[PDB]
């Protein structure tokens, strides 16, 4: 299928084992901002669901299908590839909704649905929006979407901004400097110090932070899910030009994302911005191995390039320069191995 | 090979990616008890190494091979299956030991050595000793051992003992009772509560604890690595008869382990007991779904059965009874998915 061709079986097994756990479902359901905002988006746009046919891509426990049902959907096909499908089935029976929610086990790329659908709902966002490459499954699912069908969420905005955080930088550097030792119990480790630094700075940092560390207005890159095709996400090129508002060392870029549910009645935003209440997505920071000095009024320009890999993640390349000085930094991050710092 | 026949490729990929990170090597090197005790065992038994041929099974960064070298080994074959082999090679060159340490990339079950060896060294111990099933690779490697060759470590003792820990026990129901809600954003989740309890009780708990929670002297199960065969570890049957020293509820069994390096000059012990300084192995606790009441002087008897699975771990079955009352408890745990509670 399209899923097995873009995915190592090793990555798929680990991925679906992980989403098989009820503890993991619970962790996500307890994020009140996530769950409450999805509910608000669907219920305040009840006319986008009333008497409609719905597809839920990756329904997990089924929670979004239940929200579609509360909003009056006639029929909801809830597709789920993990063993969580069986738990979803139990809840559909115990909430007396077997007439309206139909769980269909398997990958959305491999199953057959009996009907085209009016609206697709999902939670395909990973860290930094794109991690897990579940957005591809969500877009693939448009093959079941009626002409002029909607998607919830409808659009995703990635935000990037340069930051300064000396303590974060030093934490990671200090960990790599373990490999400087010329005599660790009598053994010289120092030839691996370079590789150790590479490895630590390759890890994106998932945590929150105070917005004061941001040194310029964010740049926005928008994916419109109504119009994008799965192959658009194999290679994502994000040019950026920051107008520096504060002088200081730039230790890297911070990422967060918003999605909008663009309904008939109203548009509801789910934000993971550091100005907004915290979600289980936190925010994400990619450190530069060598920080760049910049003055207020300078321009920091470059490119964030995401290349999809077969481990359901992305190789991240960030090249940035201070235009006024020609000072450049180049970085490769492996979004599959983030450092969870909270 | 013997390795690929007992192992899902999905488990092997995850396993070797994990040991490929220098951060993970560093975590193990920084465990002072681990590293210092291996060094003491090898250096204080210099006659087991001086001018000898050595095999290092799963050398990682190469640290144990360097210790063999400091003790006078003529030749050390250092076998490693992860991408860590390349980093080990760099360290052998930077420490000017290419004449003495030969790194051989690949599984010890698949590679070729040019000669038989006088002694095998390794750190095959996982959680509860047996997790990761690397003891099998260690024993398999005896095919390269000269008649009357040694092994470091020489023997491994698993210890089990009943414990009481009311707070730990209760934490499981507290977590699962998230599902005992008739209207979570309008959805009745209560049908999944039993399955959530099942899932948490299947997880062994990896953390440390105060020795006062132990309710009887440990029982010991010993593997002699000079004499054991690979197949002896596929099914491990540990009968137990505890003579209760304290009255209370028994919430489960605690596990820890010791290994001994039995050299020509001295025997050195590496212990992970809760009476001893803490290591990165901690200790492990398996809860019973139903606790058993026992009085001081009663006998709690039964069996701990470890059955090897293809995810490089074990299914753990524990059946226990208080002989004086006939009250019984039976429990199945998945050692692959431990709960890290520290
Ligand atoms: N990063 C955080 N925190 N959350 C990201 C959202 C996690 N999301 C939970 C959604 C519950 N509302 C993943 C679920 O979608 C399922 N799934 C994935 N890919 C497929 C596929 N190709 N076909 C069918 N199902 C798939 C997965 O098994 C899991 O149940
Ligand atoms: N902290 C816990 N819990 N355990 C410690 C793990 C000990 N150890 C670190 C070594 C430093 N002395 C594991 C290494 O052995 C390697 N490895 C495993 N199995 C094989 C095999 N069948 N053939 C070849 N190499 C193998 C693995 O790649 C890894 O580097």
């Amino acid at each position: 299928s399209v899923f097995s061709e873009r995915t190592e079986e090793s990555s798929a097994v680990q991925y679906f084992q992980f989403y098989g756990y009820l503890s993991q479902q619970q962790n996500m359901m307890q994020d009140y901002v996530r769950t409450g905002t999805y509910q608000r988006a669907i219920l305040q746009n009840h006319t986008d669901f009333k008497d409609k046919i719905v597809l839920d891509v990756g329904c997990g426990s089924g929670i979004l299908s239940f929200f579609a049902a509360q909003a009056g959907a006639r029929k909801i096909y809830a597709v789920e590839a993990s063993t969580m499908a069986q738990h979803a089935e139990v809840l559909v029976k115990s909430n007396n909704l077997t007439d309206r929610i139909v769980v269909i086990p398997g990958k959305v790329e491999e199953v057959s649905l009996p009907e085209q659908v009016d609206i697709i709902i999902s939670e395909p966002m990973g860290y930094m929006l794109f991690n897990e490459r579940m957005l591809e499954s969500y877009l693939h699912a448009k093959k079941y979407l009626k002409p002029s069908g909607n998607m919830f969420p409808t659009i995703g905005d990635v935000h990037l901004a340069p930051f300064t955080d000396e303590q974060l930088y030093m934490e990671q550097f200090t960990k790599a400097n373990f490999w400087y030792q010329p005599s660790f119990h009598g053994v010289d480790l120092s030839a691996l110090r370079g590789a150790a630094v590479d490895e630590y700075f390759r890890q994106p940092v998932v945590d929150t932070f105070d917005i004061r560390i941001l040194m310029a207005k964010s740049v926005k890159y928008t994916v419109n899910f109504l119009e994008a095709k799965e192959g658009d996400l194999h290679r994502i090129e994000i040019p950026f030009k920051f107008h520096m508002l504060h002088s200081g060392l730039v230790h890297g870029l911070a990422f967060w994302f918003d999605v909008a549910f663009i309904g008939s009645i109203m548009t509801v935003w789910l934000s993971t911005a550091p100005t907004e209440p915290l979600t289980h997505w936190y925010q994400v920071r990619c450190l530069f191995q060598s920080p760049l000095f910049a003055k207020a009024g300078d321009t920091l320009s470059g490119t964030c390039l995401l290349i999809a890999n077969k481990r359901q993640s992305y190789d991240i390349s960030i090249v940035a320069q201070v235009d006024q000085t020609g000072s450049k930094s180049s970085n490769l991050l492996d979004l599959k191995n983030p450092f969870f710092r909270y």
